[PDB]
């Protein structure tokens, strides 16, 4: 059953039942179809259906948001989701390679908020047009784009990934069905709708006609009403990046006790630490756990596997589980072709949750995605192996990270940091001790200035960055020195760069 139609028929069936919590306010399955009927029709009286041009919505986790969603799909157009913690200068980045001619800001901005160049619209503003409704034939369907995601570019901009209604259904289903979140549970959001972690919960979902709970950033922010924010929640369904969660069983509060009505662990988008797995087993008795695997590239995951002891003890590292029903994967070599079980290689999705490619972006498309076995595939970047079945996960090929959950290429902040005037050369070094990415550090050869002291110039640099980059993609340390090791004729030595300023960080 397409989502749509679900969600529809769930306005239907059951009205007055919540699809949405977030800060005190609700949204029932009834006023979220009709009001997302009544922005659709608003949307197609502010652009041409001509082409299907992206709308920007611009937001954190108001009602709006998921109004807007679905009343841009229901006009025929996909949707970039945009969270407040983007900057300025990446949002005109966004609008300037997807073609959006739309942007709802899901409330009215504040001062000096919105100045973009491309058409406004506040949520409150749109739902008020009348008689407002689309009719399914509008709704965009099959291999038509539902939503672009954009994530970190390693040439500097952004890229967005197109993820089509196919897609979409294909994961939504898989969710649905083999996991045990149907019966129209809670499920909790904690992921901002511009990763599409988010996804994992909001569609699968709405689909079951559940009620989704948001969880802010401003509650994050605050400890004490963070977990009174939970235990309020009755929540049934946990969706979040295992650093999250890790955040959580920080403190001892956080366990069955705190969310009684926890029964499920969905967790996805960074390696999911065996500790954090054992905890979760001791702390949540009445719950089970699931693991699962995958880039925004295949919609957002295309294995898993329930994680328990039996699971932990036979290895020390956690598998990311068995492939999507319907997704192959394989384990293609340095060139190009498979491997046996046990060879590393790197990780290949094929199938139906594989995205047509990069929005205006071929040459990139091009090198990642390709035709196999008349199937589209991806090649991950990730480095792995299938072992009884079972794909392992372990480091990446390129210089892509993750950071507390955060995907990001070293090479776009490199690139941003030397687009400064007063940077001539630079280099961003992940501390990863152990392996998991703690904060960054930012080599870098000066340009001559003019300032006093150095947090002068650290200053100037990160003010900017703060324009393009999202926070957690700013370099926490600022070191300076006078050349680079550029090896390989050219390619810079990063092992080395970064002893120097491990030792460096030794000498206060
Ligand atoms: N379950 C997992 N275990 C380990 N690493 C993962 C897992 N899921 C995702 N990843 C990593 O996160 C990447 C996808 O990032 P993202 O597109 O932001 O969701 C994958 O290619 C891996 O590098």
């Amino acid at each position: 059953m397409k989502l749509l139609h679900a969600i529809q028929t769930h306005a239907e069936t059951y009205p007055q039942t919540d699809a949405f919590r977030s800060q005190g306010q609700s949204l029932t399955y009834q006023e979220l179809w009709e009001q997302s009927d009544r922005a659709a029709a608003a949307i197609q009286k502010r652009i041409s259906g001509e082409k299907k041009s992206p709308i920007l919505v611009y937001g954190h986790m108001e009602p709006h948001m998921i109004v807007s969603f679905l009343g841009s799909v229901k006009a025929g157009h996909p949707y970039i989701p945009v969270d407040l913690s983007i900057p300025s200068e990446r949002i005109a980045k966004i609008i300037e390679s997807s073609g959006a001619e739309l942007l709802i800001h899901a409330a009215g901005l504040s001062i000096d908020a919105v100045g973009q160049q491309i058409q406004t619209v506040s949520a409150e503003e749109l739902l008020e047009n009348e008689g407002g409704s689309v009719s399914q034939d509008q709704w965009v369907k099959e291999h038509e784009t539902f939503y672009i995601i954009y994530t970190s570019g390693s040439t500097g901009n952004p890229k967005g990934v197109q993820i089509s209604a196919a897609n979409l259904q294909s994961f939504t289903d898989w969710i649905c069905a083999d996991f045990p979140v149907s019966g129209g549970k809670i499920f909790l959001n904690q992921a901002p709708f511009s990763f599409d972690l988010s996804v994992m919960d909001l569609y699968p979902c709405l689909q079951s006609g559940g009620t989704l709970h948001c969880v802010t950033k401003d509650a994050v922010n605050k400890p004490k009403v963070l977990f009174e924010e939970l235990k309020k929640s009755g929540l049934n369904v946990w969706t979040s990046t295992p650093s999250f969660v890790q955040m959580c069983l920080m403190d001892p509060g956080f366990s069955q006790d705190l969310l009684p009505h926890a029964d499920t662990f969905m967790f996805c988008g960074e390696v999911l630490p065996v500790s954090v797995a054992k905890a979760l087993l001791e702390r949540f008795p009445k719950a089970k756990i699931f693991n699962t695997y995958g880039p925004t590239e295949a919609t957002v995951a295309v294995t898993s596997v329930e994680i328990t002891n039996d699971v932990i003890s036979r290895s020390e590292s956690l598998p990311v589980g068995f492939a999507k029903p319907d997704m192959n994967i394989f384990i293609m070599d340095e060139e190009g072709q498979p491997l046996p079980e046990g060879e590393k290689g790197e990780i290949v999705i094929a199938g139906p949750s594989v995205s047509r490619g990069y929005l205006g972006e071929p040459e990139l498309t091009e090198k990642a995605f390709f035709s196999h076995e008349g199937q589209w595939a991806y090649r991950t970047g990730d480095a792995g192996f299938i072992q009884d079945g079972q794909i392992f996960c372990q480091g990446r090929l390129d210089f892509q990270i993750k950071l507390h959950g955060y995907r990001m290429e070293l090479e776009e902040i490199e690139f941003h940091v030397r687009q400064s005037q007063y940077v001539r050369s630079a280099v961003v070094i992940p501390y990863q001790p152990n392996g998991t990415v703690e904060y960054l550090i930012a080599a870098i050869v000066p340009e001559e200035h003019e300032f006093e002291k150095e947090f002068q110039l650290t200053s100037a640099i990160k003010k900017e960055l703060a324009a393009s980059l999202p926070a957690y993609m700013i370099p926490r340390k600022f070191i300076y020195q006078d050349h680079i090791q550029m090896t390989a004729n050219g390619k810079i030595d990063r092992k080395r760069i970064g002893e120097e300023v491990l030792v460096r960080s030794h000498h206060h």
